[PDB]
């Protein structure tokens, strides 16, 4: 395992639907107005990045990157054709690559399988690959000091794993030093026992957190029980990433958007939104 | 109007994954055995219900039926397909004869579009076609002494209306006397701003209620503010349905239960888990 450190995070998706070079340097400057640390960068296509372009754009507004992504079909490591894992595990050696290129030390999100809605539930060998697709990725990721936190996302999103406790169960199939469990606050709403049972069960397995309210929208205007998360993540002294998470219909990837069903307008001021976020953030942690 | 009263019901779901002789008997000899006043009949294909048979199973067991349905792609009322829309009218229809055939005075549910992730939002052609199809329900309903209960559901199962307060702006673009406004506690977890302002703005209009934990399992095991719920439903006297609603891998509909994305095992003993909800929901609204 790589060194991680209590830091904060704004989404790209706050900012910016595209990852072009204008996009790059819209959100870059916006994570860095609002005093984030780094901004998480959407990597669903790594191709499409002009990697110097960003890192001379991290370095110009000193900001820290990460990166999240969600697979596709095309690209689905839990696949039972063969074809399909190997895209996949060459989309995520791409994503490490560009992380590494960035000096990011965390490859986070729906890395596991397909981001979306399955129309069944996951097979033994589903699941089978997946943790060989993670023990292969975690591996390649190792020698670039780089950590793959596994997102637990909710059951419209994955059919592998919907709660902390199952992604732990997972995580000790995968086996790996680099490998950690990632939750969010939006997907724990849906799925979890409470805000608290999942962290206290992760301790230092917990690598990543996702701060989004129950409908995506401006935290503290939903239902996520944030003093419950906050208290659980204290008991354990967490250490690690939180980036704030939002999609509002106001800032549209043509892709991950319709995959997260964002329908709604439920902001139009990013700096605004990011901008409390933060200090919703920072009120409740460290 | 026609009449309503406040009266506690199971979902189908809870209990058995088909309306086969066997399956019908289940739920109900289920629902009775718990004390509800109710079974909620999950009609999908209305033409698959044996009628005589489930007529005879209500009064054996001195239990009223209400049914909730999903349409599907090939019934879509929201299609920009003129032959789709009137696939939907027709299914509709037949589930209002099936219910009306039971004696029933409530038709619920995701009766006004494809239940599941759409692929982009709806236009207002999408939402004018449901509107639409919804009045000549309701018209039709009304000849047959049946309410329509339009209910709200997540972002993942709509695109039309995901909170009460759009639930209530489509409900009176409708404009029928038999029409109403159906809230679940499960898709309010989710969508809305605390869970008393969709029940306050309803009043009258509120004609069906879903109790449903945050993750669908047993109540009080989740995430769902019930308490503010409840006190929200008294500010209202509200007096109408309250369906318990619970989807466990134990229990399959091999079309429903895919469609609702449940992968995990939350319950086993549908009698316990039943038995349970009701207390619960009697404690704080009896
Ligand atoms: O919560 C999420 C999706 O619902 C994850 O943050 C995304 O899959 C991913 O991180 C976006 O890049
Ligand atoms: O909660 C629901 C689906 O998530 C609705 O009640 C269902 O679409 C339908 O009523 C089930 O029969
Ligand atoms: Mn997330
Ligand atoms: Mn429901």
């Amino acid at each position: 395992a790589f060194p991680k450190r209590l830091e904060y995070g704004g989404h790209a998706l706050v900012w910016s639907g595209d990852w072009s070079a204008a996009g790059a340097r819209k959100a870059i400057a916006g994570a860095a107005r609002a005093g984030y640390d780094y901004i998480e960068i959407a990597l669903l296509d790594p191709w499409q990045i002009d990697v110097a372009l960003t890192k001379d754009l991290l370095q110009e507004y000193n900001l820290r990157a990460h990166a999240s992504l969600g697979l596709s079909a095309a690209t689905d490591v839990t696949s039972t054709d063969p074809a399909i894992v190997a895209k996949g595990d060459e989309l995520l050696r791409k994503a490490t690559d560009v992380l590494y290129a960035l000096g990011g030390s965390e490859l986070c999100g729906v890395i596991y399988c397909a981001l979306g809605k399955y129309p069944g539930p996951a097979s033994r060998e589903n699941r089978a690959n997946s943790v060989a697709a993670m023990q292969r990725l975690a591996d390649y990721a190792a020698d670039k000091g780089i950590n793959i936190d596994l997102e637990v996302v909710n059951r419209y999103e994955t059919n592998i794993m919907n709660t902390g406790l199952e992604g732990l169960a997972f995580l000790d199939e995968v086996n790996r030093p680099n490998a950690f469990l990632h939750l969010d606050t939006y997907h724990m709403n849906i799925e979890e026992n409470g805000m608290a049972k999942s962290v206290l069960a992760a301790g230092d397995r917990l690598g990543y957190v996702h701060i989004g309210e129950s409908h995506r929208g401006y935290l503290g205007t939903g239902n996520v029980d944030f003093a419950s998360f906050f208290a659980a993540l204290k008991q354990i002294d967490y250490r690690g990433p939180i980036t704030f998470e939002s999609f509002s219909s106001e800032i549209v990837d043509p892709k991950l958007s319709n995959t997260l069903c964002v329908w709604r307008n439920l902001w139009h001021d990013s700096d605004d939104l990011a901008g409390k976020a933060l200090e919703f953030i920072k009120q409740r942690y460290g």
